[PDB]
């Protein structure tokens, strides 16, 4: 689980790596190669963010500072440059996972493709992704959709195997998306007020 | 370049990989981030290689060496496992590097889509990957095509930029292509010879 935010709202920056570097693997929850291609790329933003943290951690202590200094050191090509960047993009794979579980946990289906998990997929990439990749890209989604799991083969790969009902897994996936919802909650809101946030398409 | 083959026709390994090693960056040619990824898949294959020679340069002095010593290293799991297996997958994007290059440089092309490389990569596929790869990856394929670069714009692309007509770089091309193929074709012929070529997709 993700510690809760202080009353500063402020986010330690080790602490949350820390935590984050546990998200990757999970995509082999989904039962396919062809994720493996995309743990790599959240994986490489989580990289990219320590390896600046891990300079100076001090200076680097909380993702404000990263902001605020990258922001000083780097002029006009800031936002678009080290951990910024590369949290700028973390954060909407953070989203994407965040919606998808939600979504998942919220009763939201097709109701005649109700062993499936595409519409949560689906409203996870709108939500999250879908206005920063071209259409290429978008295909390349769309195509990749049908190598996700089952509902219940997915749910039984997020409980370590071990041997809990389906509503027991979504209560504890609830209990993990509280913390996790409104820390990325706070990372979107600093990217806002810091006028960090890009609009560009890939 | 690569080295011309030995009488032996023996690779030597830490040449080999130092060789290859050029080859990724080179994706970039490409023009667009949708082929990051397979740089890095490419780049994964050449890893695994070095790491399992680093152990033992000696050991691993050649190639065949690897095969070998993996067969008798690890028995029934093998040669699904170790540098055996992330030299298979690299010899196949090694071969359709070949067999794009080669299809460009033979004049083969769509007379009626003449500026673009599409008929070039498909054959290229179809001859090194396609057999491999289920449908999913195969669709992606087909998306990913379209990020594709102009032949024009390649070519310049493939000549740091540096003035040369596009008849001058396609020379330059089929002389690095005799050793790069030869070599390539020796690799093959050491799988088959060691009956270490899979053919499971992904
Ligand atoms: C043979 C076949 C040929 C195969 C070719 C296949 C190519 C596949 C291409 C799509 C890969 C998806 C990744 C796309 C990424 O390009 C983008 C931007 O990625 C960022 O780009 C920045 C520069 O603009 C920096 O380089 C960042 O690098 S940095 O250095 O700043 O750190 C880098 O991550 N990230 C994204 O779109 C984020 C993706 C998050 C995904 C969240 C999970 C979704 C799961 C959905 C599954 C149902
Ligand atoms: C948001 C959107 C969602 C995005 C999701 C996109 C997902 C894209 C999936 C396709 C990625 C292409 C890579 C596929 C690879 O899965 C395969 C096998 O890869 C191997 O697998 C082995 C286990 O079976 C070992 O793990 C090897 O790992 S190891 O550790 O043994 O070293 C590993 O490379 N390699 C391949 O297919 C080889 C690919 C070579 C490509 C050559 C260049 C082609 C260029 C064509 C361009 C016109």
């Amino acid at each position: 689980l993700l510690k809760p935010l202080p009353a500063d709202k402020q986010i330690e920056t080790g602490p949350f790596l820390e935590a984050v570097s546990h998200l990757p693997p999970f995509f082999d929850c989904l039962g396919s190669p062809v994720f493996t291609p995309i743990k790599d790329v959240i994986s490489g933003n989580i990289t990219k963010i320590k390896a600046v943290y891990d300079t100076n951690p001090a200076k680097f202590r909380t993702l404000q500072n990263i902001l605020e200094v990258e922001k000083e050191m780097y002029g006009a090509e800031w936002p678009k440059v080290g951990a910024t960047l590369a949290l700028m993009w973390l954060k909407r794979g953070l989203r994407f996972i965040q919606v998808f579980l939600q979504s998942i946990c919220d009763g939201e289906r097709d109701e005649n493709h109700p062993n499936l998990i595409r519409v949560n997929a689906t409203k996870a990439y709108e939500m999250a992704l879908k206005k920063y990749h071209g259409w290429i890209v978008q295909k390349i989604f769309q195509a990749a959709l049908y190598a996700a799991p089952y509902k219940s083969d997915f749910l039984k790969a997020l409980s370590k195997g071990q041997n809990v009902t389906e509503e027991e897994c979504l209560e504890k996936i609830r209990l993990f998306l509280v913390n996790y919802t409104a820390t990325i909650d706070v990372i979107y809101e600093m990217y806002t007020q810091m006028n960090a946030e890009l609009n560009y398409k890939v």
